[PDB]
DNA sequence: CTAATCTAATCTT
DNA sequence: AAGATTAGATTAG
């Protein structure tokens, strides 16, 4: 029940081009950040590593 | 590249009914029979399941 | 209407 | 965590 803000992808996309591969430490952060769980924020950066490398 | 013709869509749709999710083999099976790419099949398997089921 | 793509998610090892 | 694959949304013929 979530359709993602342009702003929570390019804070996600700055995420991920600092690192790649958040710890849990940085993805509750992000988390907080965009007010999105946990859960599907693993997710974003596990999809992007496998359509963008 | 695109453009499937009415008899490759004719042998599809037989076979679908015949069998909805058709793994790998099924698909580069039929790749041959109607010579389209197994990938541009798989896609024609779900985007249709999503318009057309039943 | 239909092919193709991009996303969110699930599952397997 | 990668790999494949699903559904769904959408971009376009």
């Amino acid at each position: 029940r979530t359709a993602v803000t342009g702003s929570q992808t390019a804070l996600l996309l700055r995420a991920f081009e600092k690192d790649r591969f958040p710890g849990i430490a940085a993805r509750e952060e992000l988390a907080r950040e965009t007010g999105l769980p946990e859960s599907r924020i693993q997710i974003w950066f596990q999809n992007r590593r496998a359509r963008h490398p």
